[PDB]
């Protein structure tokens, strides 16, 4: 029938957010490291300034929509519920909200990849990423692909 996507997010608070996707949030009663599936958050890994695709950026949107949001729901698909990091892979909504896609189509955060296991939301993610991409709002107004050498 497909007329139960079983797709409800669901978690219960956001303690805090790390760096974007890495967030501790407090489900069942216990503060898990989460992480944005098929997403990414900054990734401030060569010590530049902070500033070289919108990391310090990413955080402060996921930290302040979470913080701020009051109530954070986490979905788990079929990927892996912990990228080998003991975290929890999976999907942040905030207040009803997507923040992967919140922040994909606001130049925040960039489609991740994952080897198997999560690909469902994998058409409106890369649709974010895409039109963000091609209108070049943050994370993607820096990305010259310089086409040829």
């Amino acid at each position: 029938a497909t007329s139960t996507k079983k797709l409800h997010k669901e978690a219960a608070t956001l303690i805090k957010a790390i760096d974007g996707d890495t967030v501790k949030l407090m489900y069942k009663g216990q503060a898990m490291t989460f992480r944005l599936l098929l997403v990414d958050t900054a990734e401030t890994k060569h010590t530049k300034k902070g500033v070289e695709k919108y990391g310090a950026e990413a955080s402060a949107f996921t930290k302040k929509m979470v913080e701020n949001a009051k109530k954070i729901e986490v979905e788990f698909d079929k990927g892996q519920r912990t990228d080998k990091y003991g975290r929890g892979l999976a999907y942040i909504y905030a207040d009803g909200k997507m923040v992967n896609e919140a922040l994909v189509r606001q130049g925040l955060a960039k489609v991740a990849y994952v080897y198997k296991g999560n690909n469902t939301h994998e058409q409106l993610l890369r649709k974010s990423e895409a039109q963000a991409k091609k209108e070049k709002l943050n994370i993607w107004s820096e990305d010259n692909a310089d086409s040829g050498q």
